[PDB]
């Protein structure tokens, strides 16, 4: 019955979709065909960690042909501009629309928008404010308020995203997991992306970032099994194999 | 609850996984193997030399198995034969995974004099049913009753997926998986590369189904299984960390 927008089309959530991730930061066509192939069903282009043009507007013009829906990870505004210019079909920003020029876009656009939580907008402090009294009643209240806003002001669709691994302890990425099921009854479509994070090796006990899959997919079927429908990854494939098997038995 | 593994107990309170070392074509780079998968985190190590053909041939089991058993950690014999299991509980065995189900009274016998636990798997082949999943617990609850009565200190139940069973006859028991559960025995399941799991997940080749198998092995767990047959330990102990940590 739940569905996402992408600017021109309707996504079916009856079953999980991926957002495969392309991390643009220090022709990808290619690995965009490949993720494709894979099954994911949205491709999350991001150059953030101006040069931020330069490197994502080329490769997103050229990953628009594919016919697949992209959505752009950034927060400048003067990106998220060209980025829908192109043809840009869903807005992930990680600042969580704080910045009214972004919820601007999006309405003019016409194309959903992301709200993801971070205590702060700034990355380099964001770790100094986790310090949450309540994480998940203050990330549910962030993000609640942050989607009226941008429902209001025009924003055809807002998707939540607790945000992992952005100014968050461990026992704060706990604890909104295991609640995950909290935010999802908030009413909107909810994306987590747990794919290589510190979280993940933590649990599991894997140092490497790159070999994390197993403890990421399992991390993300028990957020299905929450009722998340949206999964931004890195190994594609891994999920779409593992999907066929938990959406067909839980179920 | 715990597992009886002739001289020491094992909690179930959390997933014990039990790691598979084939011994079949179908020397001494297996001890090499069972090293790994314990170092891994292999709970049990399940050893198995006749693909699910001539008992003559213990040269496939016995020397290995020794050698396995040296490493201290729990080892689980897979045969169906009481011959085999004889020598095999003779040297030191702490678990009888029989996949013909203890139909043999021998092996019932052989279990109970070693007083040894016995894992019951249902194996029917022609996979038509009535009613699968009534059918597959009332021959386990059977079985368990059987080996009981017997003096079998106690019996470990397993639906034996993909024996005799098409897709819809897995599934069903899977969705219901917690009907066997609630029998009152510790259950044990392996998916790990089955056709199940390639026909789920559409992976050809049988060396290539982990991902898939996890997701099958972490439902499982869900319904209130604690022992898993695997073939990636690695994969399991990753994933279950995860898991057990947040559910
Ligand atoms: N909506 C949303 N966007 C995000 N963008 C970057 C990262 C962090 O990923 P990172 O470690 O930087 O790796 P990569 O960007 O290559 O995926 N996480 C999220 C997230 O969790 N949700
Ligand atoms: N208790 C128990 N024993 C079993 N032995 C062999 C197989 C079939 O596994 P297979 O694909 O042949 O691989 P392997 O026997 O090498 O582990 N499955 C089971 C099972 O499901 N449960």
């Amino acid at each position: 019955v739940r569905t996402l927008w992408l600017r021109d089309r309707a996504l079916d959530l009856d079953r999980v979709r991926l957002l495969g991730v392309l991390n643009l930061t220090p022709r990808a066509l290619e690995r965009a065909r490949e993720m494709v192939a894979e099954g994911a069903d949205i491709l999350d282009l991001g150059a953030e960690s101006e040069e931020e043009k330069r490197r994502l507007l080329p490769v997103l013009e050229a990953v628009l042909s594919l016919g697949v829906p992209v959505s752009v990870d950034t927060r400048k505004p003067e990106v998220a501009e060209e980025a829908l210019k192109l043809g840009a079909h869903l807005l992930n920003d990680v600042t969580g629309l704080r910045d009214e020029r972004m919820v601007a876009l999006a309405a003019r656009h016409g194309v959903a928008a992301v709200v993801m939580h971070m205590p702060v907008p700034d990355p380099a402090t964001m770790m100094a404010h986790a310090r949450y009294r309540d994480v998940v009643a203050e990330v549910k209240a962030f993000l609640e308020a942050q989607a009226r806003r941008a429902l209001s002001a025009g924003v055809p669709q807002v998707v939540l995203d607790p945000g992992f691994g952005f100014g968050k302890l461990l026992e704060h990425n706990l604890a909104l997991l295991r609640r995950l099921d909290e935010i999802v009854a908030l009413g909107h479509p909810v994306l987590v992306g747990l794919s290589r994070k510190r979280t993940i090796g933590e649990l599991s006990g894997v140092e490497d970032p790159a070999q994390r899959v197993h403890g990421s997919v399992a991390a993300h079927l028990f957020a299905v099994m929450k009722g998340v429908r949206l999964l931004r990854v890195h190994d594609v494939r891994a999920h779409r194999e593992a999907l066929g098997v938990w959406e067909a038995l839980y179920g």
